[PDB]
């Protein structure tokens, strides 16, 4: 809409308050002018029609139960527009400024939140398994980080180019919520998931195999579900990419970490310069040496580590 901008203040799903870029023409609406051609919020209102309507408050105040999902999606979608912009000089999704959209209250009951190809869409969870899910960072920033991924590398979401869609998410979710810095961790869903049970999350990268998944290569899974294991081999590669930030002894392979800053300057540029649409895990392997090499030189320990790793884990 057109109209002037705004700063309204309101409390996220875990009832922190924060002030959020609003427009106002009539009512304040969750339209973020500050960054790139806006951050959009809307609401689904508990339907499944897409995108909703862009959210409308009358007083620029959003402390509602109602609220909380909103602003967190919209909050938290300006820190991952930001730590593209900040530390990989990326300008939104497309590297263009494009617009992004969020819609949150989608459907009743709603335990997930997805990237449909054009916008985020959240849940509210059950109450039990989830509760909003726009209240992880690590959560926004992944389906935002699909955005990238589909406009970059392209990789088909199956099999072990899936697996690596999954796993380039997931490390990016964690690496924007260790840069808002908040209570971050390598552990992905923790702040949304199962509100009865303290410590537990959906995935972890430090030890997949904590919510069975696999941490080596010879663990794979072959069979059919989850689009042939996306969420299940990622496993693989986030144990990979923990190794190369943080270091350590896994199946009797030492890895030296070299820290979140060079695994995600690695990651990106294999990301938008060397994976393809139909990239394997070797051939992540193969893209991650390329990019460290291009970055550190090929004698480096940036090189050698990222090797360690990828062995660590039963990638060649
Ligand atoms: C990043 C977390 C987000 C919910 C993501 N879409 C995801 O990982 N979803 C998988 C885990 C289950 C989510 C709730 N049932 C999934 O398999 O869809
Ligand atoms: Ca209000
Ligand atoms: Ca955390
Ligand atoms: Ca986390
Ligand atoms: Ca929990
Ligand atoms: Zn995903």
């Amino acid at each position: 809409i057109t109209g002037t901008s705004t700063v309204g203040v309101g409390r996220g799903v875990l009832g922190d308050q924060k002030n959020i870029n609003t427009t106002y023409s009539t009512y304040y609406y969750l339209q973020d002018n500050t960054r790139g051609n806006g951050i959009f919020t809307y609401d689904a209102k508990y339907r499944t029609t897409l995108p909703g309507s862009l959210w409308a408050d009358a007083d620029n105040q959003f402390f509602a139960s109602y609220d909380a999902p909103a602003v967190d999606a919209h909050y938290y979608a300006g820190v991952t527009y930001d730590y593209y912009k900040n530390v990989h000089n990326r300008l939104s999704y497309d590297g263009n400024n494009a617009a992004i959209r969020s819609s949150v209250h989608y459907s009743q009951g709603y335990n997930n939140a997805f990237w449909n190809g054009s916008q985020m869409v959240y849940g509210d969870g059950d109450g039990q398994t989830f509760i909003p899910l726009s209240g992880g960072i690590d959560v926004v920033a992944h389906e935002l980080t699909h955005a990238v991924t589909d406009y970059t590398a392209g990789l088909i979401y199956q099999n072990e180019s899936g697996a690596i869609n999954e796993a380039i998410s997931d490390i990016f979710g964690t690496l924007v919520e260790f840069y808002a810095n908040k209570n971050p961790d390598w552990e992905i869903g923790e702040d949304v998931y199962t509100p009865g049970i303290s410590g537990d999350s959906l995935r972890s990268m430090s030890d997949p195999a904590k919510y069975g998944d696999p941490d080596h290569y010879s663990k794979r899974y072959t069979g059919t579900q989850d689009n042939g294991g996306v969420h299940i081999n990622s496993g693989i590669i986030n144990k990979a990419a923990y190794l190369i930030s943080q270091g350590g002894t896994h199946y009797g392979v030492s890895v030296v970490g070299i820290g979140r800053d060079k695994l995600g300057k690695i990651f990106y540029r294999a990301l938008t310069q060397y994976l393809t649409p139909t990239s394997n895990f070797s051939q992540l392997r193969a893209a991650a040496v390329q990019s460290a090499t291009d970055l550190y030189g090929s004698t480096s320990q940036e090189v050698a580590s990222v090797k360690q790793a990828f062995d660590a884990v039963g990638v060649k």
